[PDB]
């Protein structure tokens, strides 16, 4: 991996604390791309970045039929205005709702969250919590290193899954797209850090970045996790102009 110390900037220039992987898999043998390769290596909970495998552990055991399936709402407003109402697979990923998740983690076993996160080797693959959710404040922890690699799996649809719900995950995490490009993408925020990882399909191969920051600032902090990556990925012509 190439340090790309420079980065620097890129981070400045929204005053933020962070480590960002890119791996371009444009051409051939580019190196993988880190700023502070150390905190790269650092796990942290992965928060709603969880999502991702969290919705082919609950496709692989039923507790999700497919993207048409509709979760009633039990009419308590719980979080904010796009967590209060019906949802269906990808209204819970875009708007990051998590009751839906909070009712696919009782469905699925508790061993079984072990045995899925264990055959995935996903961070530390361990889901004890003392109270929260495992993924949000418990033990679950993965750096941003090994968010690629995980990544990279379920792109090359490697992962040890039925191919139909790995293809149904990457749909559910478009969140732009151009004529010549597509962009995967899901955030995270633990409270004190924050998360964007995915990756950007371009005909000639794929950009995966995982960034991680600290959010000192709470809220006014969040629009930072993508400020910087696409700053990022624009300087190396990974996303348009
Ligand atoms: C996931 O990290 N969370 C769910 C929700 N949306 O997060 S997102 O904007 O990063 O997608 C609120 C923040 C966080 C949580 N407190 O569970
Ligand atoms: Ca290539």
């Amino acid at each position: 991996t190439l340090e790309r110390s420079d980065w620097r900037k890129f981070f400045s220039e929204f005053q933020a604390k962070g480590t960002i992987v890119v791996a371009d898999e444009r051409q051939a043998d580019r190196a993988m791309l880190v700023f502070d390769p150390v905190r790269s290596k650092k796990r942290y909970s992965p928060a709603s970045t969880f999502k991702i495998p969290h919705t082919l552990f609950a496709l692989d055991a039923g507790a999700v039929r497919d993207e048409f399936q509709i979760f009633r709402w039990d009419g308590v407003n719980r979080g904010f205005a796009g967590h209060n109402q019906d949802q269906d697979l990808r209204s819970a990923m875009r708007n990051s709702t998590v009751w839906v998740y909070e009712l696919f983690a009782k469905e699925i076993g508790d061993d079984k969250a072990r045995r899925y996160l264990k055959k995935i080797d996903y961070g530390n693959a361990d889901p004890s919590t003392s109270n929260g959710d495992y993924w949000i404040e418990g033990s679950l922890a993965i750096s941003a290193q090994e968010q690629i690699a995980f990544l990279r799996k379920l792109y090359r649809n490697e992962l040890p899954f039925r191919v139909e719900h790995q293809r149904l995950v990457k749909d559910l995490m478009i969140v732009e797209a151009g004529r010549n490009w597509i962009l995967r993408a899901k955030t995270g925020w633990e409270g004190r850090m924050g998360w964007w990882v995915g990756w950007v399909e371009w005909p000639t191969g794929s950009v995966f970045f995982a960034l991680n920051i600290d959010t000192p600032n709470r809220m006014d902090d969040l629009f930072k996790r993508e400020a910087i990556v696409r700053a990022i990925l624009r300087s190396i012509e990974a996303l348009p102009p």
